[PDB]
């Protein structure tokens, strides 16, 4: 199973960037999945009463499209990934660089599910206003984010980081509690991962993931002290020559 240090030397975000989220017109596996994961949160933060002061953004990679709809929702938000590459790609585009990756088709979608209230450059400076900090963490540490001090979070969201960093079932559970420790009673976990997937793709490196069914999900989740307020599964694959899943799962939870 691809190890943390794995990450550190092979992970590239450009690369990942390039392969899934360039969201083109040609209606592609990897451009599907990318819509419902953008109407899901948008489902979540702005339809639900999903909102608060503090969000944390578990696993971030060098990708910012899963923070569109929660900006609206959250004065704070704080990014993670385990890996200083990715931080990187991600404040090339937070300090708004020239050499960052264009998201601008994922933004205008995203400004279109809320009805053109914002326009395009409004979304995008609400985003860069509302990320505080970009930190280093590591899920299977039960102080996640190590030394650095954050208040208890309203809300704590992970997307498609959890079947990668986890090799198994147990790791899987005490990252889940350990995700915990970051959050108010009652307050909110938001996951979105992989169905039965055990490998992903990108370029010539392939990538372990955990292929776990709804059923481990959702027992996972429970066990770890959360209370499911609603979960679904999605038949849509990616493509068979990026990962083997069968499909995908949104859940949200709170804490007890
Ligand atoms: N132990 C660990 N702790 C925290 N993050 C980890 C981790 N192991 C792997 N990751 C991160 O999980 C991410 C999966 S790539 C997914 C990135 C982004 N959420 C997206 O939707 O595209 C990688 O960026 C990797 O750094
Ligand atoms: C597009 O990014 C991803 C796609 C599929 C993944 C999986 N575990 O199947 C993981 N992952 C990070």
């Amino acid at each position: 199973f691809t190890s943390k240090d794995t990450y550190l030397s092979h992970f590239n975000p450009r690369d990942y960037l390039e392969k899934y989220y360039k969201f083109g017109s040609r209606h592609s596996a990897e451009s599907q999945i990318l819509k419902h994961l953008l109407k899901n949160l948008f489902k979540i933060f702005c339809l639900d009463g999903v909102k608060g002061d503090l969000l944390i953004d578990i696993g971030s990679g060098p990708t910012i499209y899963q923070l569109l709809s929660a900006c609206e929702s959250f004065k704070e938000i704080v990014v993670t990934d385990y890996s200083d590459q990715n931080l990187q790609e991600l404040e090339k585009w937070l300090k708004a660089a020239p050499a960052a990756f264009d998201w601008s088709p994922v933004v205008t979608y995203v400004c279109d599910l809320e009805g053109n209230r914002v326009k395009g450059p409004e979304k995008e400076e609400k985003l860069r206003q509302a990320v505080k900090q970009v930190l280093k963490c590591d899920v299977t540490q039960s102080q996640p984010l190590g030394a650095v001090p954050l208040p208890p979070a309203d809300c704590v969201l992970s997307t498609l980081c959890l079947d990668a960093a986890c090799p198994d079932l147990p790791t899987y559970c005490r990252a889940l509690r350990n995700l915990g420790s970051l959050l108010k009673p009652g307050g909110f976990l938001v996951i979105m991962d992989a169905l039965k997937s055990s490998y992903y793709m990108i370029g010539e490196q392939k990538f372990s993931s955990l292929p776990l069914g709804r059923e481990a999900v959702e027992a996972a989740v429970k066990e770890a002290g959360y209370t499911i307020e609603w979960f679904e599964v999605i038949s849509q694959s990616y493509s068979s020559t990026m990962a083997n899943n069968e499909g995908l799962f949104s859940l949200v939870a709170r804490k007890l």
